[PDB]
Formats: structure tokens, C-alpha cells, sequence
């Protein structure tokens, strides 16, 4: 079922996910084609969490690299509502898709990685992490407008809290995944979206991705193996006794040069490249000195590189409500869509 009449008709599938179908469909009353994705939570906590921090974030959020909420389909009343539909921007099509395809010129690709920067600046600035950036997440059109989209992973920035042991399990997409998710962290700073963007940046240069991990601790292999062996300074600030003892236990491994991996890039995108790839987090660049690097020069502009207006400030609290408690804040956080 796909329950969206009678404003929307004509529907044609793009993509899904374990919970969720984004289909395109033909708005009858702005007379254009959307996109809308079905959304199915209720029977589980953890996706009525995810759906619930997606649909307060984006409708929080403004910009113009990050996809909105247009419109928010479900029924009446909290017994009826099985589902709830997100309407959105259309775009034509994402970045892991036209990768497939073609080969991007320099200047394509500074201008797409300064948009994905100018969306993440935003989010970082309202205390928000995206923690799943990806290709597939990375829409575009003909015009090169490109939009962020998926906050599903989405949370508000918890630092103080980014301590976990040696091999936790981790949610977001493995190849994008940053060094010390494996080693030490939760995602939870900014620091994590920053490689994301780097892998991202690296798969835009070669049309193919840079450390496509096998599995879990493979992702870490692939890191390593053209990082080279961390430092002993690093290794100094790795906390865990088990993530210390892993990476002492390696043999050394010498660094593969950014322009050995990518002999055709701009040299200014390769240094951009090499500080969003930087093992250590507290180490590795920060949005809004990405933004004013060399290579984005030519886009670099802080005036119209706007900042959230309402933060975040606080956490959501809803890793302990459960799910019926859930179903009834999405109710509430979809309300103002209901006809009158
Ligand atoms: C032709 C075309 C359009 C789009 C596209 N336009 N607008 C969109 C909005 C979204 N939104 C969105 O949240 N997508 C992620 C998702 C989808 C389904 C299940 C779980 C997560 N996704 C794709 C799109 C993407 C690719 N090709």
C-alpha cells in the first residue's frame, strides 16, 4: 500500500530500505513531480526513534543544500496510523548513481563537495550530526544543485559522551565510517561527518570508493593500509587499553602518497583530502576551515554560508521512552499537516 491520494498520483519507485520506499509522484495541486517516502516505524523503538529525530531535525532545518519536508502524510487519529509519508524536493538523481555513469571533471567536483560543506556547515552549526553522508545520500539535479538527504542516523552532538570500547557495533554505512568508530568512538561529534565527506571527496577522484571494508574490523584494515601506522601521539590520545594494544601489535606500515591513489587530481584537492582523512579526530579538519580551504577558494564566501538560527541545545532524551510513547510524539510532530 501506498496511501497517498489524491494529492499525489502516478507513482514510480526510486529506492528502499529496511523500513521505509521512496517513490516519485505527481503532486496534483503544485502541478509537479515530488518525491515521497513511506515510512513504516511503529512495530519497533529504534525506528520510531530514527523516524522521529529525522522528521523534528528537517523540519527545524532550512537550506538550501538539505532536503526539506514539504508535506506530511498519515491518518487522523493515533489508532489509525500504520504508516506516515514524508513529501520532498524531487531531485533527478544522487551522487552514487551518476558515478556509476560518468567521470566528473575538477570543477564538478569542487563545486559539489563546497555544496555538501555549505549543508554540513549548517548542520554542524544547529549541534546536529548527519552520520550516515554517503553518495546515495547526496541528491542532484541537471542545474548541479545538490541537497543532503536521510537523517535517519541523524543525532544532536554529545562529545562528552563519544567514549566506547574497542570494536563496538556500529549503525552508520562501513566504508564511510571513520578510523576511531572502530577504536573508540560512538559518532557522536562533528568529526565523524568530516571523513564521511573526505571518503566521499576520494570516491568523486576515482569513481570508486576508498576503503571498501569487507566487513567490520577489514574497514580499519583499509584505512591503516593507505594511512599508514598512526603516530605515537595518536596512538597517545587512542584511550582504550584494547585499541592501544591492537594497533601496537601491527606491523608498521608505511603511508600510500594521495598522489600515488590519485595521480590526475587537483593538488589543492588532494591537501583538502589529506585533512579530512586525518586519522586522529581532534586532528582532522573542521567544517568551516574546510570551507575556506584553497581548493574552495573560488565558492568560499562565510556570508552566504548560513548557520542554524535554532540549535539543538539540548538532547531528545528518547533512547528510554518506548515505542507507543514514540508513535504518539510522531503523531504530535506531524500535526500541523493535517487538513485545517
Ligand atoms: C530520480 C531520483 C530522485 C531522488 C530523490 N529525490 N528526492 C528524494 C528524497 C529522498 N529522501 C530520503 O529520505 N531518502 C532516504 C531513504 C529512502 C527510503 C528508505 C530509507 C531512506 N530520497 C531520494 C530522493 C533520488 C534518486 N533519483
Amino acid at each position: 500500500v501506498f496511501d497517498v491520494g489524491p494529492r499525489y498520483t502516478n507513482l514510480s519507485y526510486i529506492g528502499e530500505g529496511a523500513y521505509g520506499m521512496v517513490c516519485s509522484a505527481y503532486d496534483n495541486l503544485n502541478k509537479v513531480r515530488v518525491a515521497i517516502k513511506k515510512i513504516s516505524p511503529f512495530e519497533h523503538q529504534t525506528y520510531c526513534q530514527r523516524t522521529l529525530r529525522e522528521i523534528k531535525i528537517l523540519l527545524r532545518f532550512r537550506h538550501e543544500n538539505i532536503i526539506g519536508i514539504n508535506d506530511i502524510i498519515r491518518a487522523p487519529t493515533i489508532e489509525q496510523m500504520k504508516d506516515v509519508y514524508i513529501v520532498q524536493d524531487l531531485m533527478e538523481t544522487d551522487l552514487y548513481k551518476l558515478l556509476k555513469t560518468q567521470h566528473l571533471s575538477n570543477d564538478h567536483i569542487c563545486y559539489f563537495l563546497y555544496q555538501i560543506l555549505r549543508g554540513l556547515k549548517y548542520i554542524h552549526s544547529a549541534n546536529v550530526l548527519h552520520r550516515d553522508l554517503k553518495p546515495s545520500n547526496l541528491l542532484l539535479n541537471t542545474t548541479c544543485d545538490l541537497k543532503i538527504c536521510d537523517f535517519g542516523l541523524a543525532r544532536v552532538a554529545d562529545p562528552d559522551h563519544d567514549h566506547t570500547g574497542f570494536l563496538t557495533e556500529y549503525v552508520a554505512t562501513r566504508w564511510y565510517r571513520a578510523p576511531e568508530i572502530m577504536l573508540n568512538s560512538k559518532g557522536y561529534t562533528k568529526s565523524i561527518d568530516i571523513w564521511s565527506v573526505g571518503c566521499i571527496l576520494a570516491e568523486m577522484l576515482s569513481n570508486r570508493p576508498i576503503f571498501p571494508g569487507k566487513h567490520y574490523l577489514d574497514q580499519l584494515n583499509h584505512i591503516l593500509g593507505i594511512l599508514g601506522s598512526p603516530s605515537q601521539e595518536d596512538l597517545n590520545c587512542i584511550i582504550n587499553l584494547k585499541a592501544r594494544n591492537y594497533l601496537l601489535s601491527l606491523p608498521h606500515k608505511n603511508k600510500v602518497p594521495w598522489n600515488r591513489l590519485f595521480p590526475n587530481a587537483d593538488s589543492k584537492a588532494l591537501d583538502l583530502l589529506d585533512k579530512m582523512l586525518t586519522f586522529n579526530p581532534h586532528k582532522r579538519i573542521e567544517v568551516e576551515q574546510a570551507l575556506a580551504h584553497p581548493y574552495l577558494e573560488q565558492y568560499y564566501d562565510p556570508s552566504d554560508e548560513p548557520i542554524a538560527e535554532a540549535p539543538f541545545k539540548f538532547d531528545m532524551e528518547l533512547d528510554d521512552l518506548p515505542k507507543e510513547k514514540l508513535k504518539e510524539l510522531i503523531f504530535e510532530e506531524t500535526a500541523r499537516f493535517q487538513p485545517g
